């Protein structure tokens, strides 16, 4: 049962992360929509009902994030649960020989950026508002859960530098939950494969749903022994060039 | 929701397959528990009621796995799910300076016969019953779960030959699920870490309860996109020698 | 340098194993070919030199390993390096269709028994002799490396068998190391892609050429930090169903 | 063979890189040390001879790494081969409880900058300059290594900027290798345990040596076959919180 536990979800207002409040929601929990303030996240929130409010804040940004921590723990008096789904990507090659191009460094950084430094911005900030709470009959306080990608391990043509964001949310995964196992915060990281969001897969054949990465979410959120691990999400496709 | 499917588990008897069993009856399916005819299958099938039969069966034995699936489609008319949890295990080393004594090939044989030759057998024959399944929705006729270690990858002094069987079952996960694709069987294991059966956890700090391998297990038979890998369970514990 | 050190290679009478041979035996090293009776090992031995022997050996019967092994010692006064590539394969679905054919338990346990069991056996019977040898001036005394595959990791469609076998090496190769440390044996595990032995490759777009695994088993030998570790050798392949 | 190979090294004034300059050099190599300019790169290139210079540089400037490849060029010819040593360390949790300190953000920023974008940097510059060269008889232009960690697997209390800047590097590493392939650029990482540079491992039991870390970045030059590969470098060790 997720009934009562208060939410946080970066990239709330789209794809992954919406189908994840809207199952958390229907559920019985309290979800936070963090996303930028162009987006359709004030809509989104309003129509999951008086349990999802919307939150504007850009990962990148230390003052952003902070105030939409605070507004959380004011409007809902704790947080259990933090889910990261914000992200960008883009397809370009390290060196392009026909338009003998090289990658930019401003491209490389952009991506690094949002990504992971993003992701770490959002848990070091998380951690210290979960520490708050009282720990369960269990030690527990808190989970957080990161979204890696396939492209961690097998990155294909053009995706040097989101493949090296996403290796970076895969490797600091347990020395975080490492650094918060006195505390009773637990650390996960979902890898997901390819899905329908704005014929490869053995099986099922297709794009994923966003509500089958919801569930998992779920899953990992109910698990008390769930910790310091990468788990893949992509009905058993492996990636080429 | 399992409600209403039929899953076979080995290893049914004792600890993990046995909790495996207690939750997917309690949550409306039915189970037969398919271990060694000195075991307290009987008993243990008797206090869970109508819906949860024993099939006395060896793993390395073809003639008595076939009779026990035999027996399982009389009863309830067809197979959805099987859980891999017949297991045993030794602790001897490789060479023993001390006594100048070198490990058996005879004890290596016996460990790697039950564990691994026997999960591969109860595989390849459940595979055609599931196969007589018409497609769900989703063009699902089955879901197979077998359990593995977290001594595949670290294993410690002493566990030479369950952790070479432990690693053939997570090396022949993924090209059995390619193989099974094309009739709709999903094909995922489990690598539990150390589990209160018959102080080093980060957290929680504590041996794993089985009922938490056993909600690991619904979750995988509820969620259609998760095949082909391998999932770690083990309160974020990394295994010294 | 390798000059003047003793070897024994597995499958040494063809592919990966003889083009270990003559590498070694081109360096200053001696080499003892164990191999079946049927097969080329006694004059490709004889096209060697008199620094390489035959020993007919069947990998799986513990008495044919242990006379070659004396053989070996009686003949060149030591045993300091030993590598496996003994081996054997088979293409058969888990369960096909087209036929309606499953798996036979046979063809599983007779590819278990050539290639993980076989590799144990020579692996636990070698490291007895290599004990007896004084310590070099860092603690060492011998190295031994397996031969693994990148179906251990990516196994395709009726590659069941194979795959399990390799991922029993892979899953071993650490805990025999760490059981070996007391004595100073290293030992490591090489996983080749697909070799020209009896276009998807990334680059060198070729298959793998013999004379390129015997360097990387000759550089695994000089180096003393290198242990419990697999190594891939492979062109960057990433292999699909 | 190394003899007549053009390398540039960076972090090559101390530890890993220098240590891999010596060897290098030793065997007829000419060697580029690209390091800051408060080091002792100019009086370590003037003990090694005329086939060693030194060109300052910090690895996250475009403008002066450009010109110390400009200058290893002219000065010398043509660029063969691309080692990156250059990094830095923390030892910071993401949280502690006691003192209430939260990870800064700025020092999570600078190690990902110096070891993962500064890595890229030197990447997509020197792929460039390696392009203009002749194919050799194989199709090969040049070879690139890098240096993760085995922080990259398992990350202790205290390395979550460290453990996300090494696991970008490796999730990098095959992306990389698939983008360079039709120019025949070869792309792997070497990832060293514990080593003595400015108890615990299995065997041999001790830090590693430099000189160690040197000659596996030799034979990653010499074998066409190895790409888009990770390779532990330890001493069988596997780190503990
Ligand atoms: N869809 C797939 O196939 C797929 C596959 C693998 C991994 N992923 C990952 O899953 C996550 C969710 O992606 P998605 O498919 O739902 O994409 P999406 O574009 O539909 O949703 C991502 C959301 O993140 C928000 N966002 C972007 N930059 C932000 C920033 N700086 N601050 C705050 N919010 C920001 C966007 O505005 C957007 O609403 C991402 O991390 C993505 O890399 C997706
Ligand atoms: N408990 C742990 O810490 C742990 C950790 C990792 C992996 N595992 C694995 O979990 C699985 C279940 O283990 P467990 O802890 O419940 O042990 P358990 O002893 O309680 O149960 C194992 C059951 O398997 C049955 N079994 C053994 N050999 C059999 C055979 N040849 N044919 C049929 N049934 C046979 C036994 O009779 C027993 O009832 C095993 O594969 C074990 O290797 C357990
Ligand atoms: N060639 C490839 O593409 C490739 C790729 C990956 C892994 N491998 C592995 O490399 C190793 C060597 O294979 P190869 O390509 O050189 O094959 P090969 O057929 O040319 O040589 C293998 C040798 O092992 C011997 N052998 C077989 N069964 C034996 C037994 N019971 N006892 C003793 N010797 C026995 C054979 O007689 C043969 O001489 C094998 O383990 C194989 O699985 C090969
Ligand atoms: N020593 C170990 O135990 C160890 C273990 C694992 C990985 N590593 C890695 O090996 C590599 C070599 O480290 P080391 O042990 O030899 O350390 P070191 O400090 O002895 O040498 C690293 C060098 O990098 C240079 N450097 C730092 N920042 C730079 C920048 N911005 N631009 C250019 N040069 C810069 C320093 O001036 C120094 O000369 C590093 O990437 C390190 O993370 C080392």
């Amino acid at each position: 049962s997720v009934k009562g536990l208060v939410a946080v979800i970066t990239g709330g207002a789209s794809g992954l992360g919406l189908s994840t409040a809207k199952r958390l929601v229907g559920q019985g929990a309290t979800a936070v929509l963090l996303d930028v303030p162009n987006s359709e996240g004030e809509t989104e929130a309003k129509k999951l009902g008086g349990n999802c409010i919307f939150a504007p804040a850009n990962v990148t940004s230390e003052k952003e994030v902070q105030a939409a921590l605070t507004l959380a723990k004011e409007k809902f008096g704790r947080i259990d649960v933090a889910v990261n789904c914000a992200g960008i990507a883009v397809a370009i090659k390290t060196y392009h020989e026909k338009k003998n191009q090289v990658h930019t460094l401003e491209d490389f950084q952009r991506v690094i950026n949002v990504n992971l430094i993003g992701t770490f911005n959002v848990i070091r900030l998380v951690a210290g508002v979960m520490g708050q709470n009282e720990p369960d009959q269990g030690g527990q306080r808190g989970v957080i859960i990161n979204t890696a990608s396939v492209a961690a391990f097998e990155g294909q043509v053009g995706q040097a530098a989101y493949s090296a964001s996403k290796g970076g949310i895969v490797g600091m995964t347990l020395p975080i939950a490492r650094d918060l196992a006195p505390i009773g915060i637990r650390v996960v990281t979902i890898a997901p494969g390819l899905f329908a969001t704005p014929s490869q897969v053995p099986f099922p054949s297709r794009l994923g749903d966003p509500a089958e990465y919801a569930h998992l979410v779920q899953m990992v959120i109910e698990n008390p022994f769930l910790n310091g691990e990468v788990i893949r999400l992509d009905g058993a496709i492996r990636m080429q060039p």
